[PDB]
């Protein structure tokens, strides 16, 4: 069944995992290493146990797979996931002046009266994006996110490397090479942004016509942050083979630390009271080939039936 | 067992290997995907079924683990395992001018006459370099290896970043941290390299007191280069913690393609001929704390009782 593979992560956290602390408060418990594979022939993984929600997660690829570090293009397809860290770059400073709010959100997962004010001058700020062109492209204009780093890798020498381009690029002539990969972590970079890309390395790999993958996450939370992470990656691929012109291999999913929060194992435990149904299948429409123009109209998921969605708390 | 590990990667490319074409002639039969574990409280995986030799480990280590991109040390230390490139950087240029030469290696695997050339036009080479600085200083000085992708990170403002001497001091004060990496793939540079890194990334961990690592390797031969990877990053890993105070955990080995070369494939069914023995176990000095100080005379092997050594043709 394509799915099973996380719930044995998942399964073998709260069963192997030891405690950690971590930067934030909760407890994780935690496994160093895994490998999770799909095999993407037969499938698509997104959970059948647990609604997931593919209409955010084709906007947030979509955004990165064309250079974007800028929110207005996610705000103005209903998706707000990297919402926060913009009004963290804002709260803060010399336009605003507003509200107590310096420091929010973790605070609003458990607030005061805060829910009128974390969710309304932060809408304010959302909006004036959407329409400021001038606010758009400051605070809303995340600097660097996986869209800079896939498709901007900043060099000593001046400009801009586009890494993902070049690699579709050799997958067309140079297919068996060993080389194939695209890196986000930078290290000039690294001593100062607010997360560090947790979905750092991912090579990939032709072989027999098929295109697998392979991604390194450093860290990735068992819950919430991993349903994402294997659909998104898996989308991914699914579009360079139709770019390619390749058949569908594996995506492969390797861990650095994998960790649940003890703020949410109740939650996990009822989701591993249901059984996976059959997986879901997604279709990427035939007169589009260059993958770099997709919109929402050109990949669908079809016949997800999903178990209900089970709610939790982001601390971080 | 602690190498059990090996054998079964390496039966598993044999048997589930598919083939391909590789960067040079000789066909590959390639697994993509694998995680290798070893339990470094009990051991230090050296395998006991085939002589490897820590010697030159221990050498290309220390260059490694303090600055070094110049194989004078290498060479004055009796290895010669990076001699070549250094030779390819000459062979080809305007100080010489001597022998054909141009490409030797390969084709002295097999050669004409070649080896009392290749073996003494680079000799000749090797010598100058170990007595002259003005000619170490160029054609012994290698770039960018390993060295100066962990301890020296060139930024675009200016200046190198010691990536590996802060994850060390990290180790110390902020343990628990999901952020303990040392990248060696550096964007800028590898469109260029005649290798591009093949040990791209690394992450660390402690927990409980004992320092786990985990690497990346993107490319992997089976079997020459498996055997030496597998033990520098365990002797990597034990250097760390005897400097953080910590003891030994795990070392996971994670891989792109492990592959076998089939020139050198009636060798590794011959290796499997042998039940591994009791694994070595390794010393490092106490009077020796800072790592980046260790001689040779600083980490000791004991109790290696290993089976004949088994020859194999680098092709590269
Ligand atoms: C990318 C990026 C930046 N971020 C920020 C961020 C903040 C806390 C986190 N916490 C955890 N455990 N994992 C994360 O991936 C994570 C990410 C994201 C923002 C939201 C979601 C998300 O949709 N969360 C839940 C929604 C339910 C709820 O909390 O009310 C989900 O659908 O699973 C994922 C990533
Ligand atoms: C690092 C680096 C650059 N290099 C260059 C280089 C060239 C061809 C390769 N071929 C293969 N299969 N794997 C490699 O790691 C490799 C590396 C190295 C040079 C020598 C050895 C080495 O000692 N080889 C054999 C020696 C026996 C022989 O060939 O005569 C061994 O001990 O296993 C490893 C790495
Ligand atoms: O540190 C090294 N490791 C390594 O394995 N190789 C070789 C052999 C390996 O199989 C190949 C990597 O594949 P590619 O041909 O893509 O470089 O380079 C060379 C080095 F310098
Ligand atoms: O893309 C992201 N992925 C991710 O998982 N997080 C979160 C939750 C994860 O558990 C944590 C990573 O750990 P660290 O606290 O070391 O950043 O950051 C945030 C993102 F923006």
């Amino acid at each position: 069944m394509l799915e099973q593979p996380y719930l044995d992560l998942a399964k073998k956290v709260l069963d192997e995992g030891h405690f950690k602390p971590d930067r934030t408060h909760t407890g994780t418990y935690s496994i160093f290493g895994h490998q999770m594979r799909f095999d993407l022939s037969k499938g698509f993984p997104l959970l059948t146990t647990k609604k997931v929600p593919f209409g955010l997660i084709k906007s947030q690829l979509l955004w990165f797979l064309h250079g974007d570090t800028n929110i207005r293009f996610l705000l103005q397809h209903r998706n707000h996931i990297w919402d926060e860290w913009a009004f963290e770059k804002w709260v803060k400073s010399d336009e605003y002046h507003g509200p107590d709010m310096t420091d929010f959100g973790h605070r609003s997962q458990k607030a005061p009266e805060f829910a009128a004010v974390y969710h309304e001058e932060m809408a304010k700020f959302d909006d004036r994006v959407l329409h400021d062109d001038a606010f758009a492209a400051k605070y809303g204009d995340l600097g660097l996110v996986y869209g800079s780093q896939w498709r901007a890798w900043h060099t000593s020498k001046g400009d801009t490397i586009d890494q993902l381009g070049d690699v579709i690029e050799q997958i067309k002539t140079h297919p068996y090479s060993r080389r194939l990969i695209v890196s986000a972590w930078n290290p000039e970079d690294v001593p100062t942004m607010a997360l560090p890309p947790c979905h750092t390395l991912y090579q990939f790999y032709v072989n027999d016509g098929k295109l697998s993958l392979q991604l390194y996450q450093r860290s990735a939370d068992i819950f919430l942050g991993v349903p994402f992470n294997i659909a998104s990656y898996a989308l991914l691929t699914h579009l360079v083979a139709h770019e390619c012109g390749l058949e569908v291999g594996e995506f492969i999913h390797t861990f650095g630390d994998a960790h649940l929060y003890v703020n949410h194992l109740d939650q996990i435990k009822e989701q591993l009271s249901r059984t996976p149904r059959p997986a879901p299948t997604l279709q990427l429409n035939p007169d589009k080939h260059d993958i770099f123009d997709f919109d929402m109209k050109d990949i669908k998921l079809l016949n997800y039936d999903p178990y209900p969605a089970i709610k939790a708390p982001v601390a971080v």
